This record gives C-alpha cells, structure tokens and sequence, in this order.
C-alpha cells in the first residue's frame, strides 16, 4: 500500500496506480466518480454530487466511456479508430481522472482539465491522445480529464421543460471543475490555478465555460483549440433544440413531460440508432445534440455573449491546425476518401459547397464559390480539393476562432494565438489532408515522448516545446518560457496588430492576420447575405 | 495648282485636297487635316444621323485641324496642363464632322496598312486635334496611314429619343461608321490599304472600337481592333433605351422643352444650354458616369454589350487590349470628397465608403458593402494610404480593368486572338501627383510617340520605350500579331487565352508576361456582383 497512491477527497479514500513516463513514475488516479450515475430517471438531467463511499475506492482504471456512436466508416483504420471508445460504452460514465507528479507535489500546483471533443456526440477522456502521464512527468503538471454526457444523453434538450432542461453535459463539465475546487488540493493541485483546456467540441466547452457566470469562479485561464463556442456547429437554438429531440422520440415511437419519460424507457443504443437522422440539411461538421441557446447556462447566443461581455481578468490561448476541414469531407462529400488523392471537379465542388455550408442560400453558396475558386486555375482538382478542405475549415474553425480572438481581445482578454502546421509523421491519413482537425493533440499531450511510438526525435523535442507553451500558459497566462530569448517572444493577440505564431518544427514565427480577407468574407459579409437577401 | 508641292494634291470622293508638310524628328510627313466626311450636322440636322459630306469644289485646303464638336470644357484646374491638354484646341462648333489623314512624305508606293484613331472623352468631349493624338510620328517612323475623325459628343451624339425620327441615338457612333466608309473608298488615294484597316481607341474610344465590333455594318469596315483602357461593355458605356429616354426627356425638361415636339424644340436651343444641363440628367452622384452615351437601340446595337460578347463569333477578329496601372486615379478628384490632385489625398474609412457609393453609383446597400469588404484590407482596415489606393482599384477595376477582362475573356473563349497588356511606366512629364501613379490616358503619348520629339523632355529610355509601342501597335496593325517576326530575342507577347491568361507588363524593362487579368478580384464584379443585384 503505497501512501503516495492513496488519497481522501470529500467522498473518500481513493487508491491511484503508480504508471510509468519515460523519464520517471506519475500518480494516477483514474476512474474516479465525481457524479451519480446519470442513469434511469437521471437520464437528460442535470449531474448530482457522487454520493459518498465507504473503505478505498479502487482508481487504478479508466471507467466507461459515456454512451456514444461508435464510427464504422473506416473499419479497422487507426484513423479513425484512436478517436474511437477505448473502455466499454455506458451511460454510468460521470467519471474523471487525475495524474500528478510521483511523488505528489510539494507545493500546490497549477492544474490543466483536459475536455475532450467529439463534435458533442463522442469522445472519452481515456484515449490515448488525452494521456496525462507526460505532462505529469516533464512538467510537473496536476492534470485533470472528465467523462461527460453526449450525444442524445448529454444534449437533448426539450427547453423550459423540467425533465430535459439540455445542455447536461455541460453541467457534467461544471461538476468536474466543481470537483476540483473542492478535491483538486488533495493531490497537490492548486484551485486557485485551473487553466482548461480542450479540442474541438472540447474548445467550444471551454468557450461556453467562459460565456457561463457560474462556471467563471471555477477556472483561471482557457486555451481553445480548433474550437469556439460562437459559430455554425456549436450551439442550437431552443427552437431547433425542441425540434431534433421531438423529431428523435417519434423516431423511436413517443406534452414535455410525457414525451421525456417516454424516451428515458428506451434501450440507450436505441436513442443513438436515430441520432443521426434529425439534422435539418445532408451536412458535415453539423451534429445532432448540442448545446442549446436556453437562456439559462447560455443567456443569449455566444455571439451575443463574445461581442458583449467583459473579459478583462482573462487569459486565452487559441488556435487552429493547418487543415482544419479536411477530415470532415471524407464523412459525406462525394469524391472524397482517404484512400485516393480526392482530386475533384468543378461541380463535385459546388455540390461539395452545399454540404459543408449547409445553411447556405444559393446566393451565399455561389458567393462562398467564388471566393474560394483560385480563378487563375478555375478547375484544377488539387486547387478544388484543397479549397473545399479550406471552405469546412475556415467556415467552421479558423473563422470562427478569429472572430472570438478578436472579440476577446478587444474586449479585455490576454489572448494569445496559434496556427498548428507539423503533420506528425505516424499519421495514417493520406497527405492531402494535411494537418487534420485533431492531429496536434497528440503532441500538446507530450506523446512523442514515448519511444515505442515511433515519433522522430525532431517531433519529440517539438513536444516538449509544446508542453512547455501550454503549461507555461497553465502557470502563468503567458506561454512565453520566462527563462529564454533565443526564440522569438510569443505576443499577445490584438485587433490592431492580429499577430499569431505558427506552431511547427521551425522555431515561432509570427505572422500577423489570421485569414483576415477570407474571415472578413464569412465574419462581415456573409452574416448580411442572410439578414437581407 | 502648279508651284505647289506635287506630293500634297490628293483626290478624294468629294474633291480635291491640298495638304501641308509637316516635320516631324526623322524627316517630313504628309497631313491633310480637317477634311469633311459629313454635311455639317447643324439646325434641323442636330441629333441626326450624318448624312455623307456633299462634293465641294476648288481645292479644298485641308493643312488645319477643324472645329472641335461642340462639348463641356473642363475647368476644374485652371492653367493645370494634366487638364488642359484634354481640352478643345480649336473652335467649339457644331459644325465639326471632320477628319485628319497622316501618312509618309512622299506617300507609300505599295499600299500600307491604316491605324484609325478614335478619341476618349466619356462620350462628353475629345477631339482628333489634341497634341497627344498626333499622327505625325506613326507615320514617319513606322510608315503608317494614320487617319482620326471627330464624332459628335455629348448630347449632340447622343442625346436619343429611342424609337424617334429626330433622335435615334448612337449618331456619334454613325459619325464614326461614316468616316470608317471614307477610309475604305478613299484612303487608297493616300497609299492607305481599305484592306488593312485596325481600328484604335483609347477609354469611350475603346468602347466605341468594340461596338464598331459588335455592330454589324461597321464589320465589314475595319480588319484588326485595339481598345485601351475601354470596353463596350462594363457600367458606363452603354444606356438602356430607357433610361436614355428619360435622361433626354429630363435635359429637355431642364431647357424649357411626341417626341417631334420635344426634339424640335431642343433643337431651337443653342448649343451652349445643352453643354449648361448635360451633368445634370445623372440618377446618382457619381465618378465614370456619363450622360449621353451609346444607347442600346435594338438597331447599332442589337442588344447589350455584355449579351453580344457572350454569345458572338469572333472567329477572324484580332484583338489588343489593355489597361494602366491606375485606371481609377483620375476620376477621384472629379468628386469624391477627400481626394486632390494637389496633396496625397490620404482618406478616412468614412470616406472610402461614401467613395464606393459615388465610384459604384449604381450599387444597392449590400452590393456597396460587398465592395467595401473586399478592397478593405482587414490587417490595415484603417490605413488612409490603403484606402486612398483601395478607392482608386474600386473606380479602376469596376469601370475598366475587369470590363477589359470580361472582354479579353469572352471573345479568347469565342474565337479571337487577343493580345492583353497592363500599361505600367508614368510618363516622368506626368503633371498629376505621384500618388495618381499611371492614371487614366496616359498611355497614349507614348503610342503616339510623343517621346520622339527631344523639345518634349520625354528622357532617352521613354523615347526607346515609345519606340518599342509604336512597334507593338503598328505590328499588329500589319499582322494581326504585336511581335516582331524577326527579333526572336525580345519575348515574345504571348495572346490571351481562357486556359493561361496571359497578358504583358508594359514598362522601361523589357516585357514580361504575367498570368490572370485582376483574377479574384475581376469576378467579383463580372461573376459575383451581378448575381447579388438580382436581389
Ligand atoms: C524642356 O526643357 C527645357 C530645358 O532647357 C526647358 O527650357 C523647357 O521649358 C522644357 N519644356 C517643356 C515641354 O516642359
């Protein structure tokens, strides 16, 4: 019985496992429930406290995966499979995980919550990508991940009704930081030092902690990564909340109340079997239960609520990957696939445009068209690939990102960006796709570091520099190695001078406007495309 | 005759002609100027077609420029020359369908290709007498028949009832086609080939060169066409019957005045009042918007320009086609607050916007917002040098630059062998400031040659570039093909095509070819900004 992996929260005792990191031992305290199971009447609502426990609870294990789609498009591909669940699905998944420094640390110690993303309707923080052990090790980091509810369980709202108030899942999240507030020093963590962070879905969560009064108490500082709270993917209306959840309980043969207990009598796989078919339009990079816009977690739309609010004792990190869309074409755009060079046509790309603009009028999609054929090479495929690869990503991600780094800088926020353009050399999707949405998680995680996995020394020590900006961050709201000057400073992000750093293999290089023209086209232009007509 | 110069007694359809010897730098050329292609279009005959100058007799002296057509004088710049030499140099007269003839001294023995020149001027002024349109060094140097002709401007070529007896419309451009039919029954008795004829024009010049294009009857006039900074097509060139009927109606209005009825009555009015109202008959305040143009009467034109070019065969046409680095420039200071000639017109973000109103008078909210989106550069949104030259590209590319690519584009894609330039050398006499950089026109003193006179102060490597133009145009002119045939050591000027788009830079260095005319940019206007104004 190690005493160094033996630990009493408010709950009880709990018992870590000692893993191994290639340069020493790290705590683990994996598994560990931070809310009653969600389960049987409690499924759609808000996450109670974990009742307390008697004796030691065993944390040694990554508990259930929350109850999700499981991707089939690629069967047997790492890929896809590594975002894939890693433990057995359940909706008794309110579980989180802790690595810290072994032995423990002495002084408290700033904490990193990690949140998963998975476009709301996936993800797990038991991947491998999300491993905590290097940052842990190298750093000394107090590193937190949470399960949290998605898809129909964490997301279906019926809004204003008692029995589906949506958004639990993010209330899953709050319970988490709430969690550590009140745990987190029992490690050697210190909760007056929380910075979040998270990917995808997971940058939007962290968004919408920002944009959420009661989540403000629970955290210190933000990083975002490919993801935002404000743009097309993130947040639904109550309106359009209503609708997909209506739409999902006649699927499966379903007054709010009623209609609530009629669902919650269903097999979960069941709910998840109709999931995919209550999106308005044929789309990628869209997703079926999401936030909602409900007035009370969210008050009004995150745009609302970026363009207002106060930011002032605030510090962000932001950023992008080189090829934010090109993952999403191959899950419904036909002509493209991982297994050819996807080079298409004219009018595969018009097509193409419809998708992954699905909210588009004729008009915005032939004005989205022309701004993304480079008219010196109006049909070459390559060109019409790479701007379809370019119209997701920046639709999606950069803009959107762009749109909250300005918003947030103007408006008080310490913000720092970035743009990610090291394709990591193990990558199993095809060149085309570049820096694909995701594939620089591996590397913020410090995964390199592990010398099974094949990584070149070069992406090794690019690991390290990237664990080091983050936890830098984590530290101190700065990413910048306050012990350094060969390697140009990291600066603040500001409306004026709209200055990022590319992240990659050479040293920082900063470059100032973050696809401004092509972000004045979706943030300025397109908006009123839509409003008039 | 018989102690005059035997090399100046010339016999055309309608008499005899007596020229002058002219010195120009290499040696003497033979000019016979002001010589009548039409009844004078006076009294009754005011807004009619031009009726085929009746023969006179005795000998006609033709060794003066004639009256210039009666037009709107431009004071906006008193004594300022980057004004003045735009402006009439000989008597203002109604009385003005006139035309000039440059060729050799003594005349070509072989037949020699013919360069008709046909003036700018918005359609509101010009003349075939200003000093940059001198044929004299064409024709010296590079053995060219060089012929101009005054056409009727402003309302009195074009002012149109649609559908009348009395006011037709498009009568400048018939002055046009009738000097055209001169050139073909009597340029041979200067040494001009009929049979070699390239029609060049520079601003309402190159408009009007393409719709001697796109218009049937003048077709069978000309061979080869060159159109600088200009197109038939693009927002100024052309009026809607229309809106021509109520710009005529209006300046009628404005003057005291059935159609019969109301044209007679202009055509009480003196000459002078019409000039007085001409500016204001305009729907919006706007640069590069005039008010009498080429209306779209179903007869000169069959239908708009922009119909005609995507959908005509241009199967045996040769092209030449350009534009100035600054297109733009010089309509900014004709009334977008913030800009002058006489500082560097750095402009705040409130005037560029009330600039795209004036410059795109006829955008909607959001097709003004469009624009004003895309020449913002959004790392310097606020940057007043940018904005001052964002403005400029507005008026430039909207009214000329992408105009000339639609141009280039539809009739490469249709059959035409186009040859596209970007004119980018200012001229070290230019008067304009700096920040004007090659404004508008001034590309034509160097066609022209004007550099080859040494009292111009043009410098050494402007009179070897002049050289190089004259040799481009006259070129083409000859062959359909700007290159020289021999010389396989300067590059060569490749045509433009859909699948390369290639045009060249134009400038002291030798030519450079470059790819995709204003391309982005260039569809928005043609391909985006339509579309749009269909809500
Ligand atoms: C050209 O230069 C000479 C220099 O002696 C000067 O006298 C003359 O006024 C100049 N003329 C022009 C065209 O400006």
């Amino acid at each position: 019985e190690d005493p160094q992996l033996l630990v009493r929260v408010r709950g009880g005792q709990l018992r870590g496992i000692r893993l191994k990191a290639p340069g020493g031992p790290v705590s683990a305290f994996l598994g560990i429930p931070f809310a009653e199971p969600p389960v049987g009447s409690r499924r759609f609502m808000p996450p109670e406290p974990k009742r307390p426990w008697s004796g030691v609870l065993d944390a040694t294990t990554f508990q259930n995966v929350c109850y999700q789609y499981v991707d089939t498009l690629y069967p047997g591909f790492e890929g896809t499979e590594m975002w894939n669940p890693n433990r057995e699905l359940s909706e008794d998944c309110l579980y989180l995980n802790v690595w810290t420094p072994y032995p423990r640390p002495a002084s408290p110690t700033p904490v990193l919550i990690w949140i998963y993303g998975g476009g709301f309707y996936s993800g797990a923080a038991s991947l491998d990508v999300y491993d905590g052990r290097f940052l842990a090790q190298v750093e000394g980091a107090v590193l937190v991940s949470m399960n949290y509810r998605v898809g129909t369980f964490g997301f279906l709202a019926l809004p204003g009704s008692r029995e589906a108030p949506g958004n639990v899942g993010l209330l899953d999240q709050r319970l988490a930081l709430q969690w550590v507030q009140e745990n987190i020093a029992a490690f050697g963590g210190d909760p007056m030092s929380v910075t979040l962070f998270g990917e995808s879905a997971g940058a939007a969560s962290v968004g919408m902690h920002i944009l959420s009064l009661p989540s403000r108490s629970l955290f210190h500082r933000a990083v975002l990564q490919s993801g935002t709270p404000n743009g097309p993917w993130a947040t639904v209306s109550a309106g359009e909340a209503r609708r997909r959840a209506t739409l999902l309980a006649r699927l499966v043969g379903c007054n709010d109340t009623e209609l609530i207990a009629c669902l919650r009598t269903r097999p979960a796989q069941d709910l998840v079997d109709h999931e995919w078919h209550v999106l308005p339009q044929e789309s990628i990079f869209r997703f079926s239960f999401v936030p909602v816009v409900d007035g009370d977690f969210l008050s009004d739309t995150p745009e609302a609520l970026i363009n207002t609010g106060d930011f002032q004792d605030l510090q962000v990190l932001v950023g992008v990957v080189k090829d934010e869309g090109s993952y999403f074409l191959v899950y419904g755009v036909p002509g493209f696939s991982k297994d050819n060079e996807s080079l298409i046509s004219r009018a595969q790309f018009l097509a193409g445009v419809r998708i992954g603009v699905p909210q588009a009028s004729d008009l915005a999609a032939e004005a989205v068209v022309l701004h993304y054929t480079d008219w010196l090479h109006p049909e070459d495929p390559t060109h019409l690939r790479d701007a379809m690869s370019a119209v997701v990503g920046d639709h999606n991600v950069v803009c959107p990102v762009a749109q909250l780094a300005g918003r947030l800088a103007a408006q008080g926020a310490r913000v720092y960006a970035y743009i990610f353009e090291h394709r990591a050399s193990t990558l199993t999707w095809p060149l085309w796709m570049g820096v694909p949405h995701g594939y620089e998680i591996e590397f913020i995680f410090g995964l390199p570091l592990d010398p099974s996995l094949n990584y070149t020394t070069e992406e090794r020590i690019f690991a390290q520099r990237l664990m080091k900006y983050w936890t830098n961050f984590a530290r101190t709201g700065d990413p910048n190695d306050p012990r350094d000057s060969k390697s140009p400073q990291w600066p603040p992000y500001t409306t004026a001078a709209q200055q990022y750093v590319s992240l990659n293999l050479k040293p920082l290089e900063v470059r100032r406007g973050l696809r401004a023209q092509t972000c004045a086209f979706w943030n300025r232009f397109l908006p009123k495309l839509l409003s008039a007509t």
